């Protein structure tokens, strides 16, 4: 824990496939890990513009920016010294599917986030036709499993005209070394944001661990 | 809306079959509906004592007794007169499968509480062998769709030894006269408690409806 410092850097590299396109996005970003806050900027080097919703793509771009209390235990801020990996699959309401896996190394005061994703959609679907407009917050449920973290959301995609596109998140959060304080079960309110201009997209995150409402 | 009183009374009916055991379950309540509170008093009256956990019941003995904040309708207290039903889908880690539908009425000051479920396991399944301790409190996801309410919950169970057992609940509420103000997306926050003595079996919960921690 004591490696992840109130204010850090981020650097990011992703190599991905949907639907048979290949792509790669590069950038670096900046946060309050402690304040579950972060930015980050973007560049899609390959495969460029991407023709398919970079919300499919935008949580995959680190569970040690998250505000925790102190009465729940941080297991990813634990992970340092040592690192973590998670692999996350999303299963979409329309039959849509994708798994991205993600490895989270430190030096110095920067995340290095190394990750891939593949993805299969049908042709209608918002994601393949670039058409959904963001995730609504959402709340993850925490579990333990075995010393690694499980996280289940039932995310939610806006559409044009009102309506939503559900997408389940099942993510395990595993360290590489045994964590020594394991938290209770718990959940984490998250609120992303993206934004597409062309080849260049900015993210950003606030995510804050909780037991509300019965703490 | 304004048939729904500070403090309610209820009756319950159910019927169903697990792995084969039919059972009828049969019993009545007191709860405060604004308070987000309610306890219940239940007898099995064929089929007892029930071979298979009470877990997989207790949550299918009414959304209209959920604490809600000014700022979010309240799409269940408003579809009464009207009254509605509701058809949730269980799927636990293990393949283990049910269904459950209820239908909710309201004469005077009592919610008439209807049930049905159908549940196949297999032998290993925890629910199966009636060991598990209980939900973990969890955070139900809610969102509008056609007009009514949608709810995703990834529910957990308390197993002996410590760990857990992941039971999605996927449910959807419809009233049966149009409501006029629905709502915007929102989560609930859930803590029920169960406790069976031979065929006698009690049912607490409380549940309030937030968007904490980005309101």
């Amino acid at each position: 824990m004591s490696v992840i410092k109130p204010e850090m850097k981020m650097k990011y590299f992703m190599d991905g496939s949907v639907n048979g396109h290949e792509f790669t996005v590069e950038g670096e970003g900046t946060g309050k890990p402690y304040e579950g806050k972060h930015k980050i900027t973007l560049d899609v080097t390959k495969g460029g513009p991407l023709p398919f919703a970079f919300d499919l793509l935008s949580t995959v771009f680190n569970r040690c920016l998250t505000k925790y209390p102190d009465d729940i235990p941080d297991y990813f801020k634990q992970c340092f010294p040592g690192g973590y990996s998670w692999e996350r699959k999303f299963e979409f309401e329309d039959g849509g599917l994708a798994i991205a896996k993600a490895e989270i190394s430190l030096k110095g005061n920067c995340f290095e986030h190394k990750s891939t994703i593949e993805g299969t959609f049908p042709d209608s679907s918002p994601i393949a036709q670039n058409k959904t407009l963001g995730w609504e917050p959402s709340t993850e449920k925490m579990t333990v499993r075995d010393g690694s973290m499980k996280g289940d959301d039932a995310a939610y995609l806006k559409l044009v005209g009102g309506g939503n596109h559900k997408c389940y998140f099942t993510t395990t959060y595993t360290a590489k070394k045994k964590i020594p304080n394991l938290p209770q079960s718990h959940f984490i309110g998250h609120r992303i944001s993206s934004v597409v201009n062309g080849t260049k997209i900015g993210v950003m995150e606030d995510a804050i661990a909780h037991l509300y409402p019965f703490n």
